[PDB]
């Protein structure tokens, strides 16, 4: 379904400030102004490091099926531009990552927005495996902030994130939904520490050694034991055993209808 991708000519978007960097290229925030309409659009604006050598033909495959998500918690591809580089255009999320939004607001967080995102992540990656896409990349920075409480899960479609794969994933580079259900639970964890990082100061080359113990991320102090056994089985060894994405959706769903009995948050009691 060609129509869901638009191709933009370089004069229809405009790069206006830099939203963030690295290694992957540059997100810029800018306007796209279609041809032949009468409006300016607020979006964000990738453009990927140039490569030196896959064709225009695969790429726009790709893009298509980025184009073709249809999900409020999935960021859907509105263009791309292709030129020496790849440019791909999407709706601006104005609040930033869900990483960044959580470190800065962790004083004023309840625990009905903290679970409310936990179930709208499950809801975006159940998306994902109903369309049989593996993400391989989720964590709180690949989530984006619409509103406070409307996000999206971005990145997918495209440094190894050793401290959110699934150890299947480090050892044997097997990536499934089920090892992208050990991500959102890391994903969860850092939600709950208000943005801690991960095993903090610990060298990527140590993770599978700590995981092949039986050692995981600790317990939040704000997480109740259910909360935090949810992301213990996301954690099993044996993949099949973590819990699917719509039996996440469940289980968030029903603890977001009473969220002071799962999270005990500063202040509470
Ligand atoms: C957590 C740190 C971080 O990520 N900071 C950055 C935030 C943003 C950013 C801010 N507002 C945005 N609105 C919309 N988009 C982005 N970023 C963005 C991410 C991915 C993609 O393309 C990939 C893709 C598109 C569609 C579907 C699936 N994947 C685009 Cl086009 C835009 C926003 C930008 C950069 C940030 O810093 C990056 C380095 O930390």
């Amino acid at each position: 379904n060609q129509a869901l991708l638009r191709i933009l000519k370089e004069t229809e978007f405009k790069k206006i400030k830099v939203l963030g960097s690295g290694a992957f290229g540059t997100v810029y925030k800018g306007l796209w102004i279609p041809e032949g309409e009468k409006v300016k659009i607020p979006v964000a604006i990738k453009e990927l490091r140039e490569a030196t050598s896959k064709a225009n033909k695969e790429i726009l495959d790709e893009a298509y099926v980025m184009a073709s998500v249809d999900n409020p918690h999935v960021c859907r591809l509105l263009g791309i531009c292709l030129t020496s580089t790849v440019q791909l255009i999407m709706q601006l999320m104005p609040f930033g990552c869900l990483l960044d939004y959580v470190r800065e607001h962790k004083d004023n967080i309840g625990s009905q927005y903290l679970l409310n995102w936990c179930v709208q992540i499950a809801k975006g990656m159940n998306y994902l495996e109903d369309r049989r896409l593996v993400h391989r990349d989720l964590a709180a920075r690949n989530v984006l902030v619409k509103t406070p409480q409307h996000v999206k899960i971005t990145d997918f479609g495209l440094k190894v994130p050793i401290k959110w794969m699934a150890l299947e994933s480090i050892l044997h580079r097997i990536y499934t939904h089920q090892s992208d259900v050990w991500s959102y639970g890391v994903t969860v964890w850092e939600l709950m520490t208000f943005g801690s990082k991960p095993y903090d100061g610990i060298p990527a080359s140590e993770i599978s050694s700590i995981l092949e113990k039986g050692e995981r991320l600790p317990q939040p102090p704000i997480c109740t034991i259910d909360v935090y056994m949810i992301m213990r089985k996301c954690w099993m060894i044996d993949a099949d055993s973590r819990p699917k994405f719509r039996e996440l959706i469940i289980e968030f769903s029903k603890m977001a209808r009473d969220p002071q009995r799962y999270l005990v948050i500063q202040g509470d009691e």
